[PDB]
């Protein structure tokens, strides 16, 4: 899978 | 909201 | 085009 | 994270 | 299929 | 434009 | 609703 | 940045 | 395949 | 149009 | 919910 | 990368 990063603060990984 | 980063060069934030 | 980064490990660029 | 709602009936949350 | 709700005004359902 | 709702907590509108 | 256009050749509309 | 076009009527640009 | 048009400026095709 | 296949259960076509 | 399929190799299901 | 499948007929892969 891929992990996209985003600022939610703190940086989080979104798994796809 | 989430901020996703992308390269456009410069890095930009895309807000959701 | 924009390039989104993702972890796949190595960081890769996804072009849009 | 964000939670988007949808009707599946019951309403469910989709998490991002 | 899922139905997502949106304001278009009236609330509509978008089917997927 | 369409407005999608999401829970961010508070409910927000995302404009498209 | 929105209509997005695309080339399929003919130009088509995608309704949302 | 990208701008996607759609018919909303009038044409609107959706900015990314 | 579909080609979606966007302003990137110049108007470009995004192929799917 | 493209047809994407997803499990909805049965595997169904989603038309784009 | 929907399950979308992708080749990752193995075929994986992505839940929505 | 992930490969998503679609019917275009041929079955094609869309790379992400
Ligand atoms: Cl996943
Ligand atoms: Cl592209
Ligand atoms: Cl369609
Ligand atoms: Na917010
Ligand atoms: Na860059």
């Amino acid at each position: 899978a891929l992990v996209f990063f985003a600022e939610d603060a703190a940086i989080i990984g979104l798994a796809v």
